[PDB]
């Protein structure tokens, strides 16, 4: 492809590498994506709104583009969330008078949704984040309080579980969440799929998001977390990383680069975060980036508007970072 070794074949006896994309960068960035990619994710057009935005009509063409785009070149997929109180349509909570839907209509809309998009790339999507962040960030709360545990259940993810698994029984199914490595919500993470797996529920793997940054977590929380939940047996994959420049409510906003110390620090980072992810790759599948290189991604806007980040190893004319070369597998 030019010079750079390929990121996902320096893995090929490790993990897959991956990468959350959208169709508009494929006839663009589709050669980059390829060489360095052996795994994608839609970054949104896979999600409930996305693909079903009425009741009665699904829209599949950006997701159909993006399947067509990795079979075609060997590349895996994995499903996004069928499940999550975000970017899921006001039809699927309502009745026709506006309010609430009932139990039964909850199930039968959640069956027919996850026959139609889960059926639909059958044999296709080797794991599927069936659902998405279902656990509080508040110390003292569990659950977190959606529409789906209100309307549908406490028994909202042994469903959706259980018919994803019939939709298709070769799928591995995942329970995706951030925050994954901080103790308190680790704990309620093990439980929550713990307590699925002796429900009968099939979960087969965890995802740990990896929306983390150049200042935490650290490896040895990153470590605890993983052995913790790979002692339940299921396997791991890092769905969503990136290492953002800036904390939580970072008060910083006149940067229009990353300052000398905050490249200086993300280099490093990623060198000990993939050094570890080695270390366990007999728990790690799949390792994926919320993103394909510098020149775009969500934390741009999230969480504060307007605020550009380059949490990557790839710039923003797609060159490779210090970080790439320290990232660099030994296959």
């Amino acid at each position: 492809s030019t010079e750079i070794p390929s990121l996902s074949a320096s893995y090929a006896n490790s993990f897959k590498i991956g990468a959350a994309v959208h169709t508009r960068m494929l006839q663009t960035e589709g050669e980059f994506i390829a060489k360095h990619y052996n795994s994608v994710t839609a970054e949104n057009q896979m999600k409930f709104e996305e693909v079903h935005p009425r009741e009665h009509e699904y829209t599949f063409e950006a997701a159909d583009e993006i399947v067509d785009f990795a079979v075609a070149r060997g590349i895996g997929v994995r499903g996004h969330t069928l499940v999550w109180h975000n970017q899921t349509p006001a039809w699927m909570f309502e009745d026709a008078s506006g309010g609430t839907a009932s139990r039964e209509m909850m199930l039968s809309r959640l069956k027919q949704h996850i026959d139609t998009v889960v059926g639909r790339y059958k044999d296709q999507i080797y794991a599927w984040d069936v659902v998405n962040e279902a656990i509080e960030d508040k110390t003292d709360l569990i659950m977190r309080d959606t529409k789906w545990l209100r309307l549908l259940g406490e028994d909202y993810l042994v469903q959706a579980f259980n018919m994803a698994h019939e939709a298709d029984p070769n799928a591995l199914l995942f329970y995706n969440d951030y925050n994954e490595t901080d103790p308190v919500k680790r704990e309620k993470i093990y439980n929550l799929v713990r307590s699925l797996l002796d429900q009968g529920a099939p979960v087969h793997g965890i995802g740990m998001q990896g929306h983390w940054n150049i200042h935490g977590p650290s490896m040895d929380e990153i470590r605890q977390a993983i052995e913790r939940y790979a002692s339940l047996d299921v396997q791991l994959h890092v769905t969503e990383l990136d290492l953002s420049v800036f904390r939580h409510e970072d008060q910083r906003t006149d940067l229009t680069e990353p300052t000398a110390e905050m490249a200086e620090l993300q280099q490093k980072r990623y060198e000990d975060i993939f050094g570890l992810f080695r270390e366990y790759r007999s728990n790690i599948t799949s390792v994926t980036f919320w993103g394909v290189a510098d020149n775009y991604t969500w934390l741009d806007n999230f969480p504060v508007r307007g605020r550009k980040n380059w949490p990557f190893v790839f710039d923003t004319e797609l060159q490779p970072k210090d970080s790439f070369w320290r990232i660099i597998g030994q296959d």
